[PDB]
C-alpha cells in the first residue's frame, strides 16, 4: 500500500526492491513499507520479512550472519545492515578512458580487486567484449546522483570495507569502529623486518610520535571534511586504507587509481567512496602523511591538482628543512627556488666520503627513535641500512682501567634523581623564576650531600661528571646556560619510539636525493627579504634579486639571532623575543682514521666507549668515542667536544685538538700502544659563518613555546621552518625535515 520511500526528502521517484528475495517481492510496486538504504537503493517489506521473521525461509541466512556480526562488531545487526553488508549488488567503473561508466553487477558476481582493475562494460562472468559498444549503453541515472551533497545526507548506514589492506594493523579494534566489515573473514606494524612503520595507535595508546588514531577523526580532518561530523566511519575507513597502502609501497606515488581496487563494498556507496578517496588522498599528500620522503616524481606528474599549482615560492636554505619543503612543493606541482648561502647543500648534514670504507658525518649521523621516523621512511625508500647501536659503553678511565658497571649504574641513577628533584622544583616556578639547570643541579647535589651524610668517592664523582656531560652534549650547551624549567619541554609531547641508529651511509644520501633536480642556487646567501609589496622580494649579498609570492625561511637559529637576513617589514617583537630566548647550542666532532683497529682487544666489538673525565673541567672533552664501522673491518673513531670544552678548543688549530684527542686515547689505552692517526678532521661548526651552531636548546627564562612562535607564518607570505621551529621535535634532522613538510602543507593550502 505504498510506492514512495519511508524516508523524508527521499528523491527516489520509484523505489525498487534490489533484494528480490521473497517470491512475494514488491519489485517496482507497492509495499506496506519501502525500506531505505540510499536514494537509489530500497527493499520491500516482503523481502525484509523474508530474512527477519522466523517463519520465512531467509531467516537462517540472516540469523547466521547476525551471529558473526554480533561476535565481531559493535554495530546493531538490523536487516538493513544485513542488506548493505550481504545483499546490495556491487558497482564497478568501466576502465576504458573514453567511457568510465559505472555499472551495477548482477546479484551473484563477487567484486574483487582484479575485476575493479580490468572492468569494461559488458564483461560477462569471466574476464573483454568483442567491440566496445556495450560502453554506449547509457549509465544508470542513479550514478550521477551519488555525487550530490544531499545524497550522502540520505545514506542511513556507513560503508564498511571488505578485506581492507588496513585490517592486519587494526586487529585490536572493532572492525566497524574503524570502517571495516565485521563479516569479512579478515577479522603491530606494517609488514617489514625493521618494523619501523607503526602508523596507528593501539586502543587508548599514547606517547608514540606520528601515530594516528584509526577510530577518531582529528580536528584538522573534521575541518577539511566537516560533512563527516555525524559519522566519521567512511572517512576513517578510507584514510586508514590510504595509510596502509602508502606504507606497503612507499616507493611510488599512491594515486586514486591504485586505491580504487582495494575499496570493496556493496552498493552505490562504493561510488561515493571511490569519489572521496581522491579528495582524502590530496589532503593527506598535502599534509605529508603519504607520497612524501624521497618519492621520485615524473616531470609531467604532480601530486596535487592544477588548483594548487598557481604559487611560486623561494626557500631559503638547503638543509633538511629547506629541502624537505622544496621537495614537497616541487612534487605538488608548485614552482620553487632554493637559495643556499654555502657552496653545498645539506647544512648541518655534511658527510665526509674520503675515509676508506665508511662515510663519516661532520654533522648529523644519528637517528633517535626510528619508529614512524621520516628518516627511516626515506631510508626504506632508498634501500639503505642504518646501524642500531648496541647497549655496551664501558667507562674507561685515564690510565686504562675499566670502570665497574655498578659505579656507572649507581651514578646514572643519582644523575637521574637529581633531574627528578629539578622537575619537582620547577613544576610551580614561573618563567621569571627560571634558574640555570646547572645551578639547580649543583645546588641539589650539595643539599643531598649535606642532609644525608652520603659521600661519594673521587671515581664516583667523575662518573657522575660523565653522565652530566651527556646532558650537556644533548643540550649542546654547558648546563649553566640551559633552562631548568624547560630543558626537556619537548618531552611533554609524544616522541619517536624504537631504535637509536647510526645512519651508516650518512644523512647526505637522503639530502642529495631530496635535492635531486630542484632549482637550487648555491653561494646565494640571502641578505634581504621584503614582503611589503605584492610579491616577496629576496636579495642575495651580491645583489641578485628574486621574487615569489611566498618565502620560506629555514636558516639556523644562530643566523636569525645574528640578524644576517634583513626583514622588511621587520620581524615582530614577539618573534624576536622567541628567537633570542633559545640558545644556539654547539658541539664539535673529531674523526680519526687509524692504520688498524687498535681498540678491539679492550673494547671487544662495542659501538662506543666512554672516557671518565679527570675533572668537572674536562667533562665534555671527548667523552665518547664511536667506532665508525659497524662491520668491524675499518678503523675510524669519532668523538665529540661538548659543554665548556667547546670554548676551550676555540684557540687551538686542528692539529692541537687532534693531539689533545690522541693524548686522551693514549691514556685510555695506557697499557698498550696506540698508532698515530693517518687521517682526521676537526669540525668548526661554530665559526662556520652560515651555521654557527649544532642545535637549539631553551635558554634560562625561555619556553618551548618559542618554537611555535618562530614557526608562525607572517601574513601568509613569510614562513619559517628548521630544527628551531619544531616544538615537538627540536634539534634533529627529523624535526627539521618535518618542519619543512609542515610548511609546504601550510604553503600549498591557500
Ligand atoms: C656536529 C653536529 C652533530 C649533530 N648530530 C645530530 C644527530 O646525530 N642526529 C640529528 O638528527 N641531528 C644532529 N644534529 C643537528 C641536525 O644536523 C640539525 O638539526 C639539522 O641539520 C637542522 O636542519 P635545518 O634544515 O633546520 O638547518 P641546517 O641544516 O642548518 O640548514 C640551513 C641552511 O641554511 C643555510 N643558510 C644560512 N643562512 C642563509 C642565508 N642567509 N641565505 C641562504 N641560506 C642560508 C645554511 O647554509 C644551511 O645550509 C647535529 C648537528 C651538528 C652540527
Ligand atoms: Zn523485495
Ligand atoms: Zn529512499
Ligand atoms: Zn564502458
Amino acid at each position: 500500500k505504498y510506492r514512495k520511500c519511508e524516508k523524508a526528502g527521499c528523491t527516489a521517484t520509484c523505489p525498487v526492491c534490489f533484494a528480490s528475495a521473497s517470491e512475494r517481492c514488491a519489485k517496482n510496486g507497492y509495499t506496506s513499507r519501502w525500506y531505505h538504504l540510499s536514494c537509489g537503493e530500497h527493499f520491500c517489506n516482503e523481502c525484509f520479512d523474508h530474512y527477519y521473521r522466523s517463519h520465512k525461509d531467509g531467516y537462517d541466512k540472516y540469523t547466521t550472519w547476525k551471529k558473526i556480526w554480533t561476535s565481531n562488531g559493535k554495530t546493531e545487526p538490523s536487516p538493513k545492515a544485513f542488506m548493505a553488508d550481504q545483499q546490495l549488488p556491487y558497482w564497478v567503473q568501466c576502465t576504458k578512458p573514453e567511457c568510465r561508466k559505472w555499472r551495477q553487477l548482477t546479484k551473484e558476481i563477487q567484486l574483487t580487486p582484479q575485476i575493479a582493475k580490468t572492468y569494461r562494460c559488458g564483461m560477462k562472468p569471466n574476464t573483454k567484449p568483442e567491440t566496445s559498444d556495450h560502453c554506449s549503453l547509457p549509465e544508470d541515472l542513479r550514478v550521477l546522483e551519488v555525487s550530490n551533497h544531499w545524497w550522502y545526507s540520505m545514506l542511513i548506514l556507513p560503508p564498511l570495507l571488505k578485506d581492507s589492506v588496513a585490517a592486519p594493523l587494526l586487529s585490536a579494534y572493532y572492525p566497524d569502529c574503524v570502517g571495516m566489515s565485521p563479516s569479512c573473514t579478515s577479522t603491530v606494524h606494517v609488514p617489514g623486518m625493521n618494523r619501523y612503520f607503526q602508523p596507528f595507535y593501539q586502543p587508548n595508546e599514547c606517547g608514540k610520535a606520528l601515530c594516528v588514531r584509526p577510530d577518531v577523526m582529528e580536528l584538522d580532518e573534521l575541518y577539511e571534511f566537516p560533512e563527516y561530523s555525524r559519522d566519521p566511519t567512511m572517512y576513517l575507513a578510507l584514510r586508514n586504507l590510504i595509510l596502509a597502502l602508502w606504507y606497503t609501497n612507499c616507493k611510488e606515488a599512491l594515486t586514486p587509481q591504485k586505491c580504487i581496487p582495494h575499496i570493496i563494498v556493496r552498493g552505490l556507496v562504493r561510488i561515493r567512496c571511490v569519489q572521496e578517496v581522491e579528495r582524502i588522498l590530496y589532503f593527506m599528500t598535502r599534509k605529508g602523511l603519504i607520497n612524501t620522503g624521497v618519492l621520485s616524481v615524473g616531470a609531467d606528474q604532480y601530486l596535487l591538482p592544477k588548483d594548487y599549482h598557481n604559487k611560486s615560492v623561494i626557500i631559503i636554505g638547503a638543509g633538511p628543512a629547506g629541502l624537505a619543503a622544496a621537495r614537497q612543493l616541487h612534487n605538488f606541482g608548485i614552482k620553487v627556488t632554493v637559495l643556499e648561502a654555502k657552496d653545498r647543500i645539506g647544512g648541518r648534514v655534511w658527510d665526509d666520503k674520503s675515509f676508506k670504507g665508511v662515510t663519516v658525518g661532520r654533522g648529523a649521523q644519528i637517528v633517535n627513535g626510528c619508529i614512524n621516523n621520516p628518516v627511516a621512511l626515506m631510508c626504506e625508500q632508498l634501500g639503505i641500512s642504518m646501524h642500531k647501536f648496541g647497549e655496551r659503553c664501558d667507562l674507561i678511565q685515564e690510565g686504562g682501567r675499566i670502570t665497574d658497571p655498578t659505579i656507572d649504574k649507581r651514578m646514572d641513577f643519582h644523575f637521574n634523581a637529581l633531574l627528578d628533584v629539578v622537575s619537582e622544583w620547577r613544576k610551580d616556578k614561573t618563567q621569571l623564576q627560571d634558574v640555570p639547570l646547572g645551578e639547580k643541579i649543583e645546588e641539589i647535589y650539595k643539599a643531598f650531600i649535606k642532609e644525608s651524610g652520603i659521600q661519594f668517592s673521587e671515581l664516583e664523582g667523575q662518573v657522575l661528571q660523565f653522565h652530566l656531560s651527556n646532558l650537556e652534549y644533548a643540550c649542546g650547551s654547558n648546563l649553566h646556560q640551559v633552562s631548568a624549567r624547560s630543558w626537556d619541554h619537548n618531552e611533554f609531547f609524544a616522541q619517536f619510539a624504537g631504535d637509536h641508529t647510526l645512519l651508516t651511509p650518512g644523512y647526505s644520501v637522503i639530502i642529495e636525493k631530496l635535492a635531486e633536480g630542484l632549482d637550487i642556487q648555491l653561494k646565494s646567501p640571502v641578505q634581504c627579504i621584503d614582503y611589503s609589496g605584492d610579491e616577496v622580494q629576496v636579495t642575495t649579498t651580491d645583489g641578485t634579486g628574486y621574487s615569489a609570492q611566498k618565502v620560506l625561511v629555514t636558516v639556523p637559529l644562530a643566523l636569525l639571532q645574528k640578524g644576517a637576513i634583513q626583514f622588511n617589514p621587520p620581524l615582530s617583537e614577539k618573534k624576536m623575543k622567541a628567537i633570542n630566548s633559545l640558545g644556539a647550542g654547539i658541539i664539535e666532532k673529531i674523526a680519526l682514521q687509524f692504520p688498524y683497529r687498535f681498540w678491539d682487544s679492550k673494547v671487544q666489538g662495542a659501538d662506543f666507549f666512554g672516557h671518565v673525565p679527570p675533572s668537572a673541567s674536562k667533562r665534555g672533552l671527548f667523552a665518547v668515542f664511536y667506532d665508525m664501522d659497524p662491520q668491524k673491518k675499518h678503523s675510524v673513531l669519532m668523538s665529540v667536544i661538548a659543554g665548556e670544552a667547546v670554548a676551550s678548543v676555540r684557540t687551538l688549530d686542528d692539529k692541537q685538538v687532534l693531539q689533545q684527542c690522541m693524548a686522551t686515547l693514549r691514556e685510555l689505552f695506557k697499557e698498550q700502544e696506540v698508532p698515530d692517526p693517518t687521517k682526521y678532521f676537526v669540525t668548526r661548526w661554530s665559526t662556520d659563518p652560515w651555521i654557527q651552531m649544532a642545535y637549539s636548546f631553551v635558554k634560562t627564562g625561555g619556553s618551548g613555546e618559542a618554537y611555535d612562535i618562530i614557526a608562525e607564518d607572517i601574513q601568509g607570505t613569510v614562513f619559517f621552518a628548521g630544527e628551531a621551529t619544531n616544538r615537538h621535535f627540536p634539534q634533529t634532522v627529523t624535526g627539521a625535515y618535518l618542519s619543512g613538510v609542515r610548511e609546504a602543507s601550510k604553503i600549498a593550502a591557500f
